């Protein structure tokens, strides 16, 4: 028996292999703990084929759209074990009412400024162009910090009123998406501006922004608790703070909680489990993580306590509650590859804000879908059709599909109808005109539950 | 303004046209009530055209449907009206979480027996047969009652084991259906056999089956509280009791709350509210129906404590007790369309029992869906597909609708997935062989969220 741990290489592996070292000591069993780039992009191929993890750490927002693919054990710990964490932690790992990964700490982006450089921060995005140029005259930057994650970016876009999917009434509505509003827009076009006016480079990413923060080149960077430990072993005088607002508005960090998955197809899950509750969530095991690389506001109850005194801990949570806990619904994933194209496209000028903000309001509603309801004779059948895409392109295996679920129908209910039948099938309103085919249903203005029929 | 009510031909409908008169007199609102046949399967398509009237009456298994396609408006009555009404009739029309009609009144099938031909009526549906013998040397016959409609052949089908759709934790699974399991046979050959031997005629409807009970040629008839009147004025001395039992278990009625439901499109919603809250729903008002026709245990509180006396009533609420609420699902219309055909064919010999049922069975199960996962290179996308029809029915139109779907999604994600097709389209898991194309999703094997690539 063996365990296979993976975690980005941001974090402090080194410190949780420590932890693997000392269970292993205990066990017998070895902890291997890799740090693979793009992990949460790879876990679904791997996990599905038998090749996977044991155990995945990532923010949780990725593990909803993993656990609906069955790629993740649920999680069943004790109520004493439950009561060890901070109950908004485990509804993080929730998902469609079970738990599905142990969580492990808080993150949130903060400001974080060189104290020689600037001993004031600025409260505010609007004063940093004056900033810079100020800076720029004792060859000095205002700002860098990573333009190639929208991660770094979102609470900027978010200020002003971007947001991701719709909450309300319990539930995300993928079809209303935040993206392209006024407030996103502002957001995007102040950083493309000072792209423009050459405050910040398009091409800057995470090591870059890193090591010119690091060596005292630029006054500000934004990142998460993690990266305080390479500014501790540099000579940089530093604090951590509230963001920036921007038109008056506090920035909107999205907040992750880094959780521990068990990889429903490990044979080793038990192990996985003793693992996790018995030595990592203890005030010990995450203290050697955390030294090795800051975790945040840790999850455990008795070793979050014990750290929240910390100042640079106290600026995570402000900036977290000004944010908002990230959805960990599946369609997450394609929310973040459609911002990162838009932010990374309008920020080398490819495209402008309103065509790349446009274009990521469309992909970010993957592949909604809209619930009709077909009128056949005096038989209804619901269908699940594709709310954005034409109509041509799946009508003619609709009406195949419908020939299929409808033929054991008795034909007294049926009105009828033979789609057999030869013809040119379009959708129709009951004694309306038919619908064009080259619409959508989104396009044709048809809400789910719609009556409609089909005409040739 | 007008208000036009459509209500079943069976109820009391001149005793609702009496608290029309009321309601004309007091407020010069005309109120036309009509009963037209099939009224229930007319509903959607007039009212999706502007034709149906503005209060239609049914059990409320049908307005789940109506609701889920815009056709009926919300209720919004205030809570002390709520409080006057039984909460389990107010679950009976909630649909999504919204009220969608008026809770009238409970319905459900009893026993009904004469006295003078039959002083101690059987306890089982076993008996019958040799009480029908008996009865037969007198010029009579046991038992006759509709065999034309399910809802009367449906507790003795469920008793053993058929169910509609399997219920638990809140929801109806409708992958799930009991049509065509051995209990259902069991009550449906039990039927056949009646048939068979002569004990009744498989052309029985229901007024052949009322005519020969009301003029004393049969002891027994299975029908509910409106049935009641005409014996009433008939000669017949009858009791009303529990269905009898079959293999030793009860007959388990569905049970059935009238409920009046507003039209979406009705110019007069307002009138039709205060018709129904100030009108209707009072003592007077249920009164005047249920002396035309009975009603059943209805659901204002104060009347129903006012009859609840009555055994016939009680009787009515014991076979309630036996039986289950329908369900107020979509599905439901489709389900009783397929077991109508079902029943109606085995009663005439023209299909045998095993070949109705498979056939209904097959009829209910063809509506389901299954949500699937398709992975193309990292990127993954949700898809609803139907569950019971072979893939190569929708396959290749899928294969357009996600090509459309994905064409602005970022390249290195989709990690060179070729769109552009080596032949034959399939879905496969990852790593694994094809799934055969004349195959459904449910006879592969295939859940909701399974993780499938495309191949060709
Ligand atoms: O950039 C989009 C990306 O953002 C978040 O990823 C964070 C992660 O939460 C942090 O732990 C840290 O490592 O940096 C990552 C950004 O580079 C989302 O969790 C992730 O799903 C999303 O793709
Ligand atoms: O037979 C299927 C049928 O059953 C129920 O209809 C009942 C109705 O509930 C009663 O009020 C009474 O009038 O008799 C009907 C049977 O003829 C369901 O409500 C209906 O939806 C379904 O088609």
């Amino acid at each position: 028996g063996k365990l296979v741990i993976w975690i980005n290489g941001d974090k402090g592996y080194n410190g949780l292999a420590e932890v693997g070292k000392k269970f292993e000591k205990d066990t017998g069993i070895k902890v291997t703990v890799e740090h693979p780039d793009k992990l949460e992009e790879k876990f679904p191929q791997v996990a599905a084929t038998g090749d996977g993890p044991d155990i995945i750490f990532w923010a949780h927002d990725r593990f909803g759209g993993y656990a609906q693919s069955g790629l993740l054990a649920e999680i069943t710990p004790d109520k004493a074990f439950q009561d060890k964490l901070y109950p908004f932690t485990w509804d993080a790992v929730r998902y469609n009412g079970k738990l599905i990964a142990y969580p492990i700490a808080v993150e949130a982006l903060s400001l974080i400024y060189n104290k020689d450089l600037l001993p004031n921060p600025p409260k505010t995005w609007e004063e940093i162009p004056a900033l810079d140029k100020e800076l720029k005259a004792k060859g000095k930057s205002a700002l860098m910090f990573n333009l190639q994650e929208p991660y770094f970016t979102w609470p900027l876009i978010a200020a002003d009123g971007g947001y991701a999917f719709k909450y309300e009434n319990g539930k995300y509505d993928i079809k209303d998406v935040g993206v392209d509003n006024a407030g996103a827009k502002a957001g995007l076009t102040f950083l493309v501006d000072l792209i423009k006016n050459k405050h910040m480079n398009a091409d800057t990413d995470y090591s870059i922004a890193e090591a010119a923060f690091n060596k005292g080149e630029t006054a500000m960077t934004i990142n998460g608790p993690w990266a305080w430990s390479n500014i501790d072993t540099s000579k940089v005088n530093y604090g951590v703070t509230v963001l920036p607002t921007f038109k008056g508005q506090p920035s909107k960090p999205f907040v992750g909680v880094l959780s521990a998955g068990i990889n429903a197809a490990s044979p080793n899950k038990e192990l996985a489990k003793e693992f996790l509750e018995n030595y990592l969530l203890t005030d010990e095991g995450l203290e050697a993580v955390n030294k090795d690389k800051p975790l945040g506001a840790v999850a455990l109850k008795s070793y979050e306590e014990e750290l929240a005194k910390d100042p640079r801990i106290a600026a995570t949570m402000e900036n977290a509650q000004k944010g908002e806990i990230m959805p960990n619904i599946p369609q997450m994933s394609a929310f973040w590859y459609a911002v990162r194209t838009a932010v990374i496209n309008a920020a080398s000028g490819r495209q402008t804000v309103d065509a790349a903000l446009a274009a990521a309001q469309t992909n970010a509603a993957a592949m909604a879908t809209t619930r009709v309801t077909i009128l056949t004779g005096r038989r209804m059948t619901d269908l699940v059709l594709p709310a954005a895409v034409p109509m041509e392109t799946y009508i003619d295996d609709t009406v195949a599909v419908l020939s299929e679920v409808l033929e054991d129908t008795p034909a007294d209910v049926l009105g009828g109808f033979d789609f057999t039948a030869q013809g040119v099938w379009a959708f129709a309103r009951p004694g309306s005109p038919p619908l064009k085919l080259d619409q959508s249903l989104d396009d044709a203005g048809v809400v789910d539950g719609s009556l409609l029929t089909l005409v040739s």
